[PDB]
């Protein structure tokens, strides 16, 4: 009843969800699926209530009637006077990242290079970059633009999965969940950091969080920011300290979605759940912290300060903005109004 069923994507989020379920006293329980799409379906069926989603998936989900309930909010130097739950969200910066030692690689010389994407249909990992590339090349053959890629969720036999690695055993190659080594903001940057690919489409935060000692994960230990460069749209290259003037787009924050008829309930539970396991929650550090997963961004991004109320009770289009919705719409016409399932 006042119990919420969260949808976890893959084995690792399932384990974090079970831990959460346990500390919550069954106030939250877990459903598990192998992909975000599957989790969206469980929610439509009513077999699950909510899950946190990147903007690209919010678009899929909105067409099927799901609604944004609360958004992820990270720290700001602005609006700091206002409490986290009521502070407007800022949006994140979608950037293209390369290794400095790879001299001469710019936005205009990306053809036939190797790329790393968070996952097919995601904001920074796919929608924005591929949207710009289709626009620029006057072509829908984005499957022929890079020689090889790791783009979780595409055909495993195809070149968009050639660079993906699967799990500890080589199983699950290219699955759009964390079992795939190079999945998500972290996997895509690792794909670049190990030199598997030449470019990685992630957000600004990912570079700062995985360099200069911020990570301790074996592959990130020795990563220095000065060994990285962002590709700007003007053909230029800049240090990662200049993302405000060298980004592909500003993107809406990841947000929690639910079916419209369960929204008020999910919202109420979440606010109480974060009072308990959020940033300064009563039980967070001591027992369990919703927003940590040792750099793996499980269920929520690890840099989340809190989940924030929306205000303006936005529909999913109002939430994503007309800009981003037209970019996705135009990109989708390369692969007609209905719920994808
Ligand atoms: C599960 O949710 C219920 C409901 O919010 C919590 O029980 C409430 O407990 C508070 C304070 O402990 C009481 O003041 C309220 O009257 C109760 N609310 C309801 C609707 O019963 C309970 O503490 C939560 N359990 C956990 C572990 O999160
Ligand atoms: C790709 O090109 C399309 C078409 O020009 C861009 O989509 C349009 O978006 C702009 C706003 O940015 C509107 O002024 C146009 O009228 C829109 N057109 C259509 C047909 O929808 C799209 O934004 C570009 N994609 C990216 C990622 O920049
Ligand atoms: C790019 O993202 C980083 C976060 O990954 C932003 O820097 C953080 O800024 C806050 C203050 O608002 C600090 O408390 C953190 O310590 C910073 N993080 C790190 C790891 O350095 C940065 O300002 C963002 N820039 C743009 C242009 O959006
Ligand atoms: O997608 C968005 C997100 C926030 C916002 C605020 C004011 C006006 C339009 C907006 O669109
Ligand atoms: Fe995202
Ligand atoms: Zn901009
Ligand atoms: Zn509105």
């Amino acid at each position: 009843y006042t119990r919420v069923v969260w949808c976890a994507v893959g084995p690792e989020e399932q384990k974090k969800c079970q831990q959460w379920s346990q500390q919550s006293g069954q106030n939250v329980t877990c459903a598990t699926a192998s992909t975000t799409d599957d989790c969206i379906v469980l929610v439509l069926k009513g077999e699950a209530d909510a899950l946190n989603l990147d903007g690209g998936y919010i678009y899929t989900a909105g067409k099927c009637g799901l609604v944004p309930v609360l958004a992820e909010n990270r720290k700001s130097s602005k609006h700091s006077s206002l409490d986290c739950v009521l502070r407007p969200t800022e949006g994140y910066l979608a950037v293209a990242v390369v290794k400095k030692a790879n001299e001469g690689l710019t936005w205009n010389s990306l053809k036939d290079k190797k790329s790393c994407h968070t996952a097919v249909d995601r904001t920074a990992g796919w929608n924005i970059p591929m949207g710009l590339i289709v626009n620029q090349t006057g072509s829908c053959a984005f499957d022929e633009f890079f020689s090889q890629s790791c783009a979780p969720g595409a055909d495993p036999k195809s070149r968009l999965c050639a660079l993906c690695a699967g799990d500890d055993q080589g199983l699950d190659k290219c699955v759009p969940n964390s079992k795939e080594k190079y999945y998500g903001y972290t996997g895509a940057f690792r794909c670049l950091a190990e030199d598997v690919g030449d470019v990685a489409f992630v957000k600004n935060d990912t570079v700062w969080e995985n360099t200069n000692g911020e990570s301790t994960a074996d592959w990130a230990k020795n990563l220095k920011r000065e060994d990285f460069r962002l590709l700007c749209l003007d053909g230029t290259r800049k240090p990662v300290t200049e993302a405000q003037s060298c980004h592909l787009a500003v993107a809406p924050n990841h947000a929690v979605v639910s079916r419209s008829d369960r929204a008020a309930h999910v919202e109420q539970v979440l606010l109480h759940q974060q009072a308990l396991f959020g940033k300064n929650g009563k039980n967070c550090p001591d027992k369990f912290c919703l927003f940590k997963s040792e750099t793996k961004n499980l269920l929520f991004n690890d840099n989340t300060e809190c989940l924030a109320k929306l205000g303006g009770r936005p529909t999913y289009e109002e939430y994503l903005g007309t800009e981003y919705v037209t970019a996705i719409a135009n990109l989708k016409k390369c692969s007609l109004e209905a719920c994808a399932f």
